[PDB]
C-alpha cells in the first residue's frame, strides 16, 4: 500500500499570521494548530511537527503506538525547553493529530480540537474526539449534540500540548485500500459542516479535494488559519 496525499495551509482572511503546521510524507501525516501571542503559536506547532517528522523515515514495526507516543512527548518537552530559554513564550501550545501508516494498520495520536476523519465506502466518520468545551458539556449530558453547533464557546480548546504533563489519545486502527483520510485544523470544521466536507472529499483527485476544502472555509469567512491533509491509500 502507498499514500497519495495533498496538504494545503492558508492564513485565512482575518489572522495576521499562520500558526498551523503540517507534515505529509510516505507514511506520516501530521497536523498541529498552534496558539500563542506574538506568533508564539508558530513556534509551538513547528516544534511538535519537527519532533514527529522522523517517524516518516522507517517502517514502525512492533510498537507503532509507543513510537508515536514518544515523539509527541518529545515535542511537548521541546515546548517546555523553549519556554525555559524564552519565558515570554509561556502560554504557547498546540494541538496535534497524526496518523502513522504500516500496511493494513495505522496508529492515530490525538490531542486538541484539530480533527481526523475517515471516508470509507461512501461513509464519513470522525475518528478523533474534540477537546472542546462543548464536547465536555455533551459528555456530561448538559447539552445535546445539536445545541453544541450554536454554543458561543463551541471552538474553545480545553486540552493541548503546552509543555506540561499530558496524555494524548493513542488508537490502533485498520487501514484499507480505497480509504481516504482527512486531517484538518478547526479553521476548516468550525465554518464547514461534515455534510459539505463529505462532498469535497468525493472529488476524485486529492489535490483538487484539498483545494476545495480550503476554498469552502474561506467562503465561510476564513475566520482562522485553515489547514488540511487529504490522503488516499492505494495499491
Ligand atoms: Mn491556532
Ligand atoms: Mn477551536
Ligand atoms: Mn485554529
Amino acid at each position: 500500500l502507498v499514500l497519495r496525499y495533498a496538504a494545503r495551509s492558508d492564513r485565512g482572511l482575518v489572522r495576521a499570521n499562520n500558526e498551523d503546521s503540517v507534515y505529509a510524507g510516505a507514511r506520516l501525516l501530521a497536523l498541529a494548530d498552534g496558539m500563542g501571542g506574538h506568533a508564539a503559536g508558530e513556534v509551538a506547532s513547528q516544534l511538535v511537527i519537527a519532533a514527529l517528522a522522523h517517524l516518516d523515515d522507517d517502517e514502525p514495526g512492533g510498537d507503532l503506538l509507543a513510537k508515536l507516543d514518544a515523539a509527541v512527548r518529545a515535542g511537548n518537552s521541546a515546548i517546555a525547553a523553549q519556554v525555559e530559554m524564552e519565558p515570554d513564550l509561556e502560554g504557547m501550545g498546540t494541538t496535534l493529530t497524526a496518523i502513522l501508516f504500516a500496511g493494513n494498520r495505522l496508529g492515530l495520536v490525538h490531542i486538541g480540537d484539530s480533527r481526523g476523519y475517515l471516508l470509507r465506502d461512501g461513509e464519513l466518520t470522525q475518528i478523533t474526539k474534540d477537546d472542546t468545551f462543548v464536547q465536555t458539556l455533551v459528555d456530561e449530558g448538559r447539552i445535546t449534540p445539536e445545541e453544541a453547533h450554536s454554543h458561543p464557546q463551541r471552538s474553545l480548546i480545553m486540552r493541548a500540548l503546552t509543555g506540561h504533563e499530558v496524555e494524548p489519545t493513542l488508537t490502533m486502527r485498520e487501514a484499507r485500500a480505497g480509504d481516504r483520510y482527512l486531517l484538518c485544523s478547526d479553521g476548516l470544521s468550525d465554518p464547514v459542516s461534515d455534510e459539505t466536507i463529505l462532498e469535497a472529499l468525493q472529488i476524485p483527485e486529492v489535490a483538487e479535494s484539498a483545494h476545495r476544502l480550503i476554498e469552502l472555509a474561506l467562503r465561510g469567512g476564513g475566520p482562522d488559519n485553515v489547514t488540511v491533509v487529504v490522503a488516499d491509500l492505494e495499491h
